[PDB]
């Protein structure tokens, strides 16, 4: 209850701790979590991709194969909609944000379909977000937060914003290379000190200066209110933690309640993905199964990112990304494909987002 973190204001919004729980794709973000997490205080985030997942494709027009059929289904406007709508039954109106990643096909229809549904930051990865405020605009008080790897993608991206919106982004999200999903680094650079969060902050936080002192968010490897206190004295205003939270009960995916007690560190790697980023897995599911030579068929069915070409690079790589994470979501053990932090071995028990949060701020 006391703690001695301070609020944070991003844009028009405040959120009583610096934490953004981040987002998870698909189906490990939505509803149960992300409202628990704004319910205690935090920034709640949910995870716009893949929502035609949602309730076994509850609110998609058209299935292939039991897959969504095509961007327009995967990327559900009525799913997101219901996932915000059942968040705010638990969080009311304190802040909620939405994370849509930048390499879709449609990619200012995802963000104007999360605005719709009640999200009050929308926050961009994968890609370098340049036009966020173009499909903005009709929704003045979103704040507009990308994330970046480098201090040169936050010049880059302040002088555009600047120069065709007179408009700066509201916050920037680092993330570093022990991060889950997809990483901003290629492979080797994953593991070069250069690039470790800590190295990563204050340059961001020094670049920031220039703009008006943007607020900063840490992300990747952030795991104890110790890692919190040491980003926030580099000049980081605050961080964003998934896997911390990817170990709740409150998960969406609930599969990870029985993954992640037994995971152990050798079993977590980086691979390619059809995404075009190292993407960190744990190594089960169809990873496994491709190692096999039982790999699930590839057929491009819900479009999922533009890099991929519809196939192409899917089964160059080996898997596919949507096929693979709306099974995780649906519960296949066999042929899921799972994402994890590079602390998730040190996942023990399972607690409630509320214990988690006490946890990260208490004194
Ligand atoms: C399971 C899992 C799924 C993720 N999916 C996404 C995603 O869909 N979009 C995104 O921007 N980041 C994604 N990430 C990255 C997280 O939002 C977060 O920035 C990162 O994991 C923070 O590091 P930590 O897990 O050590 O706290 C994912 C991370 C994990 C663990
Ligand atoms: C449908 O495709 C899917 C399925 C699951 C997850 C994703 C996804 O978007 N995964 C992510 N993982 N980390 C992300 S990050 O934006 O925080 N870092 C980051 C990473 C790379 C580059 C830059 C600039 C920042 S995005 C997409
Ligand atoms: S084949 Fe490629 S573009 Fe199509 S759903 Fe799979 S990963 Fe996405």
């Amino acid at each position: 209850m006391v703690s001695t973190l301070k609020p944070l204001k991003i844009g028009k919004h405040t959120i009583k701790f610096p934490i953004f729980q981040g987002g998870m794709g698909v189906g490990i973000s939505w509803d149960e979590l992300a409202g628990n997490v704004a319910k205690e205080g935090a920034l709640g985030v949910i995870s716009a991709v893949g929502t035609g997942y949602y309730k076994n494709m509850r609110f998609v027009e058209r299935i292939v194969a039991k897959k969504p059929f095509e961007a327009l289904n995967f990327y559900s406007k009525k799913a997101l909609n219901e996932i915000f709508a059942n968040a705010r039954k638990i969080c009311g109106n304190n802040p909620l944000g939405a994370n849509i990643l930048y390499a879709i096909n449609d990619y200012g229809r995802v963000l104007r379909d999360s605005c719709e549904a009640g999200a009050n930051i929308i926050i961009t990865g994968a890609g370098l977000p340049t036009n966020m405020p173009e499909f903005a605009k009709d929704f003045s008080d979103v704040a507009l937060i990308p994330i970046i790897s480098s201090a040169k993608a936050l010049k880059i991206l302040c002088k555009r914003w600047s120069d065709r919106y007179k408009r700066i982004p509201d916050a920037f999200i680092v993330e570093g290379p022990l991060s889950g999903g997809h990483q901003g680094f290629k492979y080797e650079d994953c593991f070069k000190e250069e690039f470790r969060l800590e190295n990563l902050v204050p340059k961001v936080v020094e670049a920031s200066k220039e703009w008006g002192n943007i607020p900063i968010i840490a992300a990747g490897g952030i795991w104890d209110r110790k890692d919190i206190d040491t980003m926030l004295s580099l000049g980081a205003s605050g961080v964003q933690m998934a896997t911390r939270f990817l170990g709740t009960k409150e998960c969406d995916a609930k599969v990870y309640a029985d993954l992640l007690p037994t995971l152990k560190k050798e079993d977590i790697l980086l691979i390619k993905s059809p995404v075009g980023y190292p993407a960190r897995a744990i190594n089960t599911g169809v990873i496994k199964r491709i190692e096999e030579g039982n790999a699930p068929k590839i057929a491009c069915v819900s479009n999922c990112v533009a890099p991929c070409n519809r196939g192409e690079e899917a089964k160059k790589v080996g898997y596919c990304i949507a096929d693979g994470l709306g099974r995780s979501y649906l519960g296949n053990r066999e042929e899921g494909l799972y994402f994890t932090g590079a602390n998730g071995y040190r996942v023990d028990k399972i607690i409630s987002v509320h214990e988690l949060i006490k946890e990260l701020t208490e004194g």
